[PDB]
């Protein structure tokens, strides 16, 4: 069964300079294959920590990731204005990749550009594009990740450099991930869209962490919006 990631708190209140720890629990063993992401108030998502404790480039040592088994934590010391954001944990141990619901913090070269979103009625269709630059697009795995209006992150699909495809169950047979390695574009053709497919759709780059199938999503595009409504 799917691994459920639980962030018990949805927001934590603190003062500048404080130390705060965000908890994240996995419903089963994930072999420390835990990633942390940061979403600024304007919606920008970046990779913060991967493999439980390894910092992404550009992330200061004020962020400490820790844990094992099913209990993991993100400790931020000397809280700064730039840390006011939402933090998501994500297991990369088995498919489907699953995210926690996020915990907000409140006070007391690589380019990815999405397009093709829009408004459709149920049963409609769209095709999303993701233009990549600043790296060798053909050697990297790529994914689509959507954020619902409830702010939940849901992995949609992944594609290897060679073209192998993987989907989350609820979109199988209704979306198709594909890539053009000459023009460096990632695609997602959507069909028979349902109201619950309404979300902001991000394309992400998969960086290999550990063989054979452990990846982090080290770079995120700004996203393109899909709205499916009967009105």
């Amino acid at each position: 069964m799917d691994i459920q990631m639980t962030q018990t708190a949805s927001s934590l209140s603190a003062s500048l300079g404080d130390r705060v720890t965000i908890s994240c629990r996995a419903s089963q063993y994930i072999n420390n294959y835990l990633n942390w992401y940061q979403q600024k108030p304007d919606g920008t998502v970046t990779l913060l920590i991967y493999y439980t404790s390894i910092l992404h480039s550009g992330v200061p040592s004020r962020f400490i990731g820790s844990g094992s088994g099913t209990d993991y934590s993100l400790t931020i010391s000397n809280l700064d204005q730039e840390d006011i954001a939402t933090y998501f944990c994500q297991q990369g141990y088995t498919l489907p990749l699953t995210f926690g619901a996020g915990t907000k913090l409140e006070l007391k070269e690589v380019k990815l550009v999405e397009s093709g979103g829009g408004l459709v009625k149920p049963g409609g269709s769209l095709k999303l594009s993701c233009a990549a630059s600043g790296f060798t697009f053909s050697t990297y795995g790529m994914s689509w990740v959507r954020q619902t209006p409830e702010k939940r992150l849901e992995w949609v699909a992944s594609i290897s450099g060679g073209g192998d495809t993987y989907y989350t169950d609820i979109v199988k047979g209704r979306v198709t991930i594909s890539r053009d390695n000459d023009r460096n574009i990632l695609y997602l053709q959507m069909s028979s869209l349902r109201s619950e497919d309404t979300a902001m759709y991000h394309c992400t780059r998969g960086a290999l962490v550990r063989l054979p199938h452990y990846y982090s999503m080290d770079y995120w595009g700004q996203g393109t919006s899909v709205t499916v409504s009967s009105l």
